[PDB]
C-alpha cells in the first residue's frame, strides 16, 4: 500500500542538512571577510552582511523548522504557524536587502558627488533595523489572524491522535493559499522584484548615457581643432573656439585634473582674444598648443572616467545576477502555489515536486558567496587570505 514514508523522508532530511552546512560555512566566510578587510567596509557591503545573516539563519533555524513541519507532528496551531512562517521573515529580509543594494548603486551612478553625504553608515544601520522589524511583521502576518487554525481538518487531526487545541502540523493546512499567492507572492515578492528590475535598467541607461557624453565631448574637442587648422576667416576660428570652451567647462563638472582643465580653458581664452583682434595665424598657432594639454591631461582624465564607469557596470551586472538567482530559486515554489489556488479542477502537484521546490529555494542561501568569489576581486582575495592562514 505505497512505499514507506521514512524512505523518501530520509532523502529529504539528508539533502536539507547538506544545504544547511553549506549555507552556514559560506555566509560565515562573507561576514568574516567584511569584518577583517577595510576595503569591503562600505555601505553597499553592510546590506550584503544583512543578506548573509538571513542566509546563516536559513541553515541554523529555517531548515530544522522545514524538517519538523514535514513530519506532520501534533502541535498547538500558533506554534505550528511560527515553524511554517519563520522562513518568510528571512525571505522578506532578503528582498529588502537586495532592493537597498540596487538603490545604493543607482545613487552612486546618478549623483556620485553627493553619495558620501547622503548614503552614510549610521543611516544604513537604521534602514537595516527598520527592514528586519518589517520582515517580522510581513512574514508572521498569519499569526495575527490570517490562518486556518479556526477551521481545522478534524479527520486528519483525530487520525494523527492530536489533543485539544492541537493540529497535524502541515504547511497547507495552517497557512492560507490566498495569503501565500496575493500577499506574500504578488505584493511582497513580485512587486519589489519588478522594482529592482526597473532600478537596474536605470543604472545601465545612466552609465551608457554618461559614457556616450564623455566620447561626445572628446570628439567635439578634436573635430573643432581640425576646423581651426582648415579655417581661412576670423569668424570660423571664433565659432570653433566658443564651442570648444563650452565643452571644456561642461567636462570640468584629483587637483591635477582640475588644474589641467584650467590651463585648457586659459589657452582657449588666449586664442579667442587673438581671433577677436583679427589675428588669424596667431590664433591658429595658439590653438595648436591645446594638443599638448590634450595628450598630457585631457586624455588621462577621459581614460580614468571611462574605467570607473566600466567598473560600475561590471559591479551592477554581478549584483543583478544575485537578484536573478533569487528569482530562479523562489519562483517554482511560488508558481506551484498559484496552481493550487487558481486551478481547483487541476490535480495537486506531486509530493516529490513540492519538496524539490522547497530544496531549490533553500539552495539560494548557498549561491551568493560563490558569485562574490567569482565576480568580485576584493572578496576573492580576502577569501583566499582567510582559508590559507586559518
Ligand atoms: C532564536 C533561538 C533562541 C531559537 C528559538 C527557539 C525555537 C526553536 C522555539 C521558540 C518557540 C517554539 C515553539 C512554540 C510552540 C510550539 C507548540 C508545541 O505544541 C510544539 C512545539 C512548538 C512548535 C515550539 C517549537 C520550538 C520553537 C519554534
Ligand atoms: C523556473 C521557473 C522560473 C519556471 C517555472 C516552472 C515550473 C514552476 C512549472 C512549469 C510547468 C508546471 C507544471 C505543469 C502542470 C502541472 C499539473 C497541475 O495539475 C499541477 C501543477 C503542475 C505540476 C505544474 C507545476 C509548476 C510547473 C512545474
Ligand atoms: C516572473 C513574473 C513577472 C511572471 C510570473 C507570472 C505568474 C504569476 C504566472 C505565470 C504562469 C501562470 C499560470 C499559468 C497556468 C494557470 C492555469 C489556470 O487554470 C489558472 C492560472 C494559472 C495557475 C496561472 C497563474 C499565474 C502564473 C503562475
Ligand atoms: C499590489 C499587488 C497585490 C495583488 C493584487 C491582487 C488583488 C486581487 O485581485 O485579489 C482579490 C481577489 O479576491 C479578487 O477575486
Ligand atoms: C535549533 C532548533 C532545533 C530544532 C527545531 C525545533 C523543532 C521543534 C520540534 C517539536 C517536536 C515536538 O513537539 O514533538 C511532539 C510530537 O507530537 C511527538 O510526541
Ligand atoms: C533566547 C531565548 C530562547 C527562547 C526559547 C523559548 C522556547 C519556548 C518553547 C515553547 O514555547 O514551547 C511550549 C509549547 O508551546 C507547549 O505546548
Ligand atoms: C530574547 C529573545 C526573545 C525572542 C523569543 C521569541 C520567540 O521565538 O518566541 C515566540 C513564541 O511563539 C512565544 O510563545
Ligand atoms: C499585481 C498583481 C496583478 C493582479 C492580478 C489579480 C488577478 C485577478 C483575480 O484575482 O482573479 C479573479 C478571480 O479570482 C477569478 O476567480
Ligand atoms: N505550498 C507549500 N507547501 C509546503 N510544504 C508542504 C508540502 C505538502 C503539500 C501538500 C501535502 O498534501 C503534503 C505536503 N511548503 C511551502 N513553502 C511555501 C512557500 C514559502 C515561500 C513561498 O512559498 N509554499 N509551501
Ligand atoms: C537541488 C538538490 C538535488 C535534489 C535532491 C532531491 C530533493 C528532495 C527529495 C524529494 C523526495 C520527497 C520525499 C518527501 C517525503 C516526505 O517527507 O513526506
Ligand atoms: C545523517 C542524517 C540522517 C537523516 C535520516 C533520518 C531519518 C529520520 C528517522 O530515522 O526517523
Ligand atoms: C540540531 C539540528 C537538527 C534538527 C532537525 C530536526 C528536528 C525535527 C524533529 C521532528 C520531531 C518529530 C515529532 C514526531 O513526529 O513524533
Ligand atoms: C542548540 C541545540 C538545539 C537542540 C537540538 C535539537 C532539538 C531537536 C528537537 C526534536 C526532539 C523531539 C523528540 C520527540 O518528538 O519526542
Ligand atoms: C533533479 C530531479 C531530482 C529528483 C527527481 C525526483 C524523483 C521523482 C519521484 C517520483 C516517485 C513517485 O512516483 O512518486
Ligand atoms: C547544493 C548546493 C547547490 C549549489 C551551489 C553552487 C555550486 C557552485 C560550485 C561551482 C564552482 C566550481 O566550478 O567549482
Amino acid at each position: 500500500d505505497g512505499a514507506p514514508p521514512i524512505m523518501g523522508s530520509s532523502v529529504y532530511i539528508t539533502v536539507e542538512l547538506a544545504i544547511a552546512v553549506l549555507a552556514i560555512l559560506g555566509n560565515v566566510l562573507v561576514c568574516w571577510a567584511v569584518w577583517l578587510n577595510s576595503n569591503l567596509q562600505n555601505v553597499t557591503n553592510y546590506f550584503v552582511v544583512s543578506l548573509a545573516a538571513a542566509d546563516i539563519a536559513v541553515g541554523v533555524l529555517a531548515i530544522p523548522f522545514a524538517i519538523t513541519i514535514s513530519t506532520g507532528f501534533c502541535a498547538a496551531c500558533h506554534g505550528c504557524l511560527f515553524i511554517a512562517c519563520f522562513v518568510l521573515v528571512l525571505t522578506q529580509s532578503s528582498i529588502f536587502s537586495l532592493l537597498a543594494i540596487a538603490i545604493d548603486r543607482y545613487i552612486a551612478i546618478r549623483i556620485p558627488l553627493r553619495y558620501n553625504g547622503l548614503v552614510t553608515g549610521t543611516r544604513a544601520k537604521g534602514i537595516i533595523a527598520i527592514c528586519w522589524v518589517l520582515s517580522f511583521a510581513i512574514g508572521l502576518t498569519p499569526m495575527l489572524g490570517w490562518n486556518n487554525c479556526g477551521q481545522p481538518k478534524e479527520g486528519k487531526n483525530h487520525s494523527q491522535g492530536c489533543g485539544e487545541g492541537q493540529v497535524a502540523c502541515l504547511f497547507e493546512d495552517v497557512v492560507p493559499m490566498n495569503y501565500m499567492v496575493y500577499f506574500n507572492f504578488f505584493a511582497c515578492v513580485l512587486v519589489p522584484l519588478l522594482l529592482m528590475l526597473g532600478v537596474y535598467l536605470r543604472i545601465f541607461l545612466a552609465a551608457r548615457r554618461q559614457l556616450a557624453d564623455l566620447e561626445d565631448n572628446w570628439e567635439t574637442l578634436n573635430d573643432n581643432l581640425k576646423v581651426i587648422e582648415k579655417a581661412d576667416n576670423a569668424a570660423q576660428v571664433k565659432d570653433a573656439l566658443t564651442k570648444m570652451r563650452a565643452a571644456a567647462l561642461d567636462a570640468q563638472k584629483m587637483k591635477d585634473f582640475r588644474h589641467g582643465f584650467d590651463i585648457l580653458v586659459g589657452q582657449i581664452d588666449d586664442a579667442l582674444k587673438l581671433a577677436n583682434e583679427g589675428k588669424v595665424k596667431e590664433a591658429q598657432a595658439a590653438a595648436e598648443q591645446l594638443k599638448t594639454t590634450r595628450n598630457a591631461y585631457i586624455q588621462k582624465y577621459l581614460e580614468r572616467a571611462r574605467s570607473t564607469l566600466q567598473k560600475e557596470v561590471h559591479a551592477a551586472k554581478s549584483l543583478a545576477i544575485i537578484v536573478g538567482l533569487f528569482a530562479l530559486c523562489w519562483l517554482p515554489l511560488h508558481i506551484i502555489n498559484c496552481f493550487t489556488f487558481f486551478c481547483p479542477d487541476c490535480s495537486h502537484a506531486p509530493l516529490w515536486l513540492m519538496y524539490l521546490a522547497i530544496v531549490l529555494s533553500h539552495t539560494n542561501s548557498v549561491v551568493n558567496p560563490f558569485i562574490y568569489a567569482y565576480r568580485i576581486r576584493e572578496f576573492r582575495q580576502t577569501f583566499r587570505k582567510i582559508i590559507r592562514s586559518h
